[PDB]
């Protein structure tokens, strides 16, 4: 049994599929796609802050007086597969995948009784997104999260609260925590996602009446994670695990669980249909991210952005696919591993240290030009052995009493190695 | 002070202008003006029904899985000129104008706070329709009414106090009574007009302590009038003005002021695109009504449905114009008129009696055949005239002891008479 | 056998019908009635002339660089029913209709083969409004015509040619004589409305060869009629009957048949969504411009503007259903009726003349004071006797030495005449 | 001078720059964009055919009764910056680009005076797709080719063409060949891809008259190049470079200068929504089909198709712009080369041989096991030198007696070489 304050809900030790998961997959969908331009903020661009390239755009493109809530009805979606979507992030080697149930905008993507005419089932879609989802993502073994942001830019509850100095508690009680608790009940989410807090604080949100709920009464009690995005200054501070600053590239070993959450497209969360091929990271970066960011002992959380008919470009497919591919050779070292005690070496080559069991995972993100690997960490006593991931043969490999480990990589032909952008290297019976 | 029950409220005296007026325009305007089809209840024939008419419809006009709410945006509204609006209901002698403010639909024609992005700012018109009426009528004297629908057909809310047999009220502590409230306390109604309340009783509704903040605390508590639609078996019986049913037309005199609504439109209140000229109720029949409403010591209200963009077409602007055109005539015989102790001849033509002051007025609607129009219900006494609203003269009238009183009627060449459909004759010093 | 040559083409007789019918229906229907604003020259007066209003309206109203071929697909008719058309011509005493089958616009309302891709079937429609219209009127036997505009104003061809001086005729072999071609062999009409003509010499627009081709081996050679618009300076010239211009009210009688073609709209002949009843034409005036017309010897065209859905508005039903009640009486004075030799009386009220046979009708605008008409005009010798038609009953007359005829009209009562705009007098044994 | 006739008109020696080119790109663009299903054919798969998908996609996604011609208006192409796609073919190392001015649609993208309202001016994008592109690609010295399909599916004129049995020439005289003549004088093209002919004889396109009209008369006499698809059989046989089929693949060397076109997306020419990864061709076949082709003496068109809005899809970008990066390394063995006598091993690895004056070029795709490549064609004598493009210094090579010639590779570390799918080996002074 917890209680209503953070010093007895941080208590609570993390589900250990959380942990274990390493690898998700992060899906921006809503209205935003629609206009998909700019970003997932263009409606707080356009009418909150007025900017005149977005005042242009909806000039040049749509009929004069167009409002957002205008966009909609065009929120088709008409070509939406979930078992499609399922069956990529399956093959991505996602463990679990976060959907956006609710953004800053308000729609809801889910059949929301507090969100009337406002949602993906009784306008745009006309389906409930977040069920569909669901379904087909249980058929398959992967965990779901749903994403939901706790503030709505221009809902006149939230404007008439923040209007009083938070002093009263319209928007939470009619539409926010209702929401909550709706996405909990139904749908039965393994993670929460919580955004949009940092104009209030944690006691207007009632965060913490709400975790206590969860933990205690909720169907998914027993195996839930949350972020830390749960009010102001509550980053990195109060939560399940610490999400803290997007994009977050921590230098050393945090202590505490945390995840990294990055975009594929550099300047957007949601689809832009003007991105370029600059915009789109690049896959050597994507998998560097994953293998820092694993070492790290964090969570891998890699955002896509479908269009409005519900379709994810042949671009981020790529993308997935070709983690995927790397992560069907190199899973050993990510899945289920845990940080050693060094994690990267000072004067390398950009080695990442995992560790499994008895086993550990030295990734590799540049073939030494003179052929031989440099592990200056491990030490090794009787029986330690090379296995080379994904090439068979245990390598060779020498001591040096003022230099470390010196290893002799196998000489391959291009275009002829299992991976193109990282290799790992096994070490057993190594201290 | 009045408390909230319905016997200290129904004692509440009724301001005079409202049975001063004796003439009202009802508008009926929203959603449902962008199918113009079938009626104002298109949404619930079409989906709360499932009517194959409807559903073809559908099928033949709009994209496989169209939703209502998808019409939204397409309210226009962009020709809504509302100061031309207030100058033809002046001309049409109106002295009141009752405008949906939300229909059952739930659409609000007004920025409500609890119709986020289903209202007439959110979406649509981009306006607040109600402001610009109530600011336009205003400036011409004409008194304001609010039309304000209780229930809601697929709200979400309403539908879950539905399934709980109205023991929870969370459709009313959520939209309803708020937006009552905001109604009253901006646009500064002079009448609330009152609907959608047949399903469930006043206690669920909250209507007692609403009207008893209405007649103690609000803006309007001096000179406020409602109707009698405040919960289930209310009609006639509670509130400030009997409506009883729809198109109500009482044999004898009522003992409570009453109203009786009529559409210009036979077979809908909202407008219809489709419309035949067969639908469209004739003139002589709108005087005719009109006439023997205000015999009866009722009020008449005419309704007219705008179109999606705003615009009132020919023939309900060419009905109005002429009742305006007969009442420029013969209004001394119905404004701030009242109710004689015969009003209707029982052997005649059709005459119908109102009294003023000292003065009868006795309104006939068929030019007798022997040209002699015969009153048997007055009786003269020394100093007796005629005038004959419109004609110059004293007409000749004389006396019978078996019979009653006989007036020469001014034969005139056709074409010729101030009046077409119904003529008045004005006696004074008649008992 | 005729050749292509004036003195030739003139010298044909005109077939019975076209006299005998005396008033017949306008319709006027396009691509122009999407906008239906202005008149039915919005795509001149926006592009071609670049008023400041019609831009503006363009702005407002819809997206930039939206462009007048952009109307096509909005051109839906998905309410056109031709059968109810043609049933509510032949309930206004029509008896004959002309339908544009294509206007300035270049947009032809049938499947013409030199109008890919712009023509009713392709876009817009999806029908033949031509062939349905035609079909249904056929079935009612009523006579059929079609309007045809041999200019177009930005059509590439015909703008070449007139930078060239009308040197060149890319424009008539390309567009113009096929798609009349076609009109003729196909619909078989029995009536030809030309327009467009007033930029070109006849010689340009092989208007001789044309009409020599319709009147020797055309499936409608033996009674079709065609109008004066085939050339510059063709009007009251050259052609079957004399259209002249438009809304033509000669002041007396023209020595060739002609024909007065007026809109019920004042200012367009497409149809106006935003049509005030002051534009409207009132019924005394088409009824009085009816009479005026079939008495000087001429045909009556009263045209209407239907709504891009392929409604016809209440206003002009109840306009045209007002016309052929007052026909259903006084007919008898109308169809199949010549002009007399006096046709109005210099000192009177507006008392017009036409003859059929022996008799002699004189169609009065305005009910005397005195309630005896003075005619004149007729001389009685022996056997004259009065039918005044829709009343029984041979009305009392008088002769006198220095003034005219004297006929007592039956007094009436209010609201009891069979017309109320204009009376017949019938006389036979009149000279 | 030349004459109408195809003995004449084939001795015409091609232009130098044709096959000093090697590499072009394809852009297919029209309307069959905003569908973006199925493939460009989507008209005639739809109504010529009539294919259950193409009817449940209309279905599902369009009203009903929605026609191909109501695509037009919603090709906005609001987003087509040709500066762009002009920075980016040269990136990619095109040569020529080749655009599609009008497709088996009918609809032009240039104001075709034979198209009106029918073509990218009047409807859709409102501009002049064809004169933008050809500004922004003259100004990078880029050769520009017009796609000019012959026959249309259901233009009017066609199909009573076609039913006459192809002896009336209605079509081409209104608007195929003015189409070309106005395509040829404006414009001004390098090059004239022909297609849409497999249906008529070129009696009837009248081939001979315009091509002799072209080489002799037209502005781009002196340096226009033409394909083979003038008219039924006409394909290998008749034209200034050939053509052949679709995807065509000699296996020797082909007598005629010839031209391989292909699609990035395998299962279309225009732009699909919903193309998948897998639907894309890889990078390696695109580098193996270029070497393969410029070997063989042939020209490399490789096609992309743009959406509705006018962009290239990320996906299109990247393979055009990783075809340009292999070429800023190998376009010394591929620009203004020539077939040797050998042009690929028999016995080998899947080398291909290249000549440019005195250097022979091995361009091979597939890195030996052993590291040592063996070439038996090439014979050196006394001064035969090794320079592998991309890798400075000569490699160390051996002759054999009973073998070829072996070449000792520079061994690379994986992702350090500078081609990734191909490598091109330089021999000097070798016969
Ligand atoms: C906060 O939570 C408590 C208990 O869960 C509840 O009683 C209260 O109404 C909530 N307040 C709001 C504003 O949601
Ligand atoms: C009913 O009215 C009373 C007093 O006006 C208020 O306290 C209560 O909350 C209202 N209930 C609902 C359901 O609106
Ligand atoms: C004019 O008519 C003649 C004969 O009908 C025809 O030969 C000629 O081609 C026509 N010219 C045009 C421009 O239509
Ligand atoms: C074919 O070309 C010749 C000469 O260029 C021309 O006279 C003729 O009209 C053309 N025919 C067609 C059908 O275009
Ligand atoms: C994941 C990111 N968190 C902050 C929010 O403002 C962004 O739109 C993204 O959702
Ligand atoms: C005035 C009428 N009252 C009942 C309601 O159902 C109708 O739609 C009208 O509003
Ligand atoms: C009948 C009228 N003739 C002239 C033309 O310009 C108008 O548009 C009408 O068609
Ligand atoms: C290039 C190809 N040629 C044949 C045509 O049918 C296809 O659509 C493509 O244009």
């Amino acid at each position: 049994r917890y209680t209503p304050d953070w010093p007895s809900l941080d208590s609570r030790p993390l589900p250990a599929w959380f942990d274990e998961a390493k690898f998700g997959v992060f899906i921006h969908w809503g209205v935003f796609s629609v206009p998909a331009w700019g970003s997932e903020w263009f409606w707080w661009h356009w009418q909150g802050e007025g900017r005149p390239q977005y005042q242009r755009f909806m000039r040049d493109n749509y009929p004069p007086g167009f409002s957002y809530a205008d966009f909609g009805p065009q929120f088709t979606a008409r070509f939406f597969h979930p078992e499609e979507w399922a069956d990529l992030f399956q093959a991505a080697g996602a463990k679990y995948v976060v959907l956006t149930t609710k953004h800053h905008e308000g729609f809801t993507n889910w059949p929301s009784p507090v969100s009337w005419n406002w949602n993906s089932k009784d306008v745009g879609p006309h389906r409930d997104l977040v069920g569909e989802l669901g379904t087909a993502l249980r058929k398959r073994n992967i965990r779901y999260g749903l994403y939901h942001s706790l503030l709505e830019w221009f809902h006149p509850l939230y404007l008439l609260d923040k209007k009083n100095g938070f002093k009263t508690q319209h928007f939470v009680s009619a539409k926010t925590m209702p929401e909550l608790y709706d996405l909990v009940n139904s749908y039965k989410p393994d993670l929460i996602w919580s955004d949009g807090e940092w104009e209030c604080p944690d006691t207007y949100w009632n965060s913490t009446n709400f975790l206590s709920w969860l933990y205690n009464d909720s169907p998914v009690k027993d195996e839930v994670v949350v972020n830390d995005r749960w009010g102001q200054n509550c980053s990195c501070h109060h939560g399940g695990y610490y999400n803290c600053e997007d994009k977050f590239k921590p230098q050393s070993l945090p202590d505490h669980k945390w995840e990294m959450c990055t975009s594929i497209d550099k300047f957007s969360w949601g689809y832009r249909r003007d991105m370029a091929l600059s915009d789109v990271t690049e896959e050597s970066e994507i998998i560097s991210e994953l293998v820092q960011t694993v070492s790290l002992g964090g969570n891998y959380l890699l955002n896509i952005g479908p269009t409005k008919d519900g379709l994810i470009v042949p671009i981020f497919q790529e993308r997935l696919l070709a983690v995927g591919k790397w992560l069907s050779i190199n899973g050993e070292a990510i899945y289920a591993s845990k940080p050693w005690r060094v994690q990267w070496e000072k004067n390398t080559t950009s080695v990442w240290y995992t560790s499994k069991g008895s086993a550990v995972y030295a990734i590799f993100l540049h073939w030494p030009e003179n052929g031989v690997l440099n592990l200056e960490s491990p030490i090794t006593t009787s029986t330690t052995k090379i296995t080379m991931l994904g090439i068979q043969g245990d390598l060779k490999w020498s001591t040096d009493p003022d230099k470390g480990l010196f290893i002799s990589l196998p000489q391959l032909p291009p275009s002829a190695v299992p991976a193109e952008f990282a290799w790992t290297i096994k070490l057993t019976g190594v201290k």
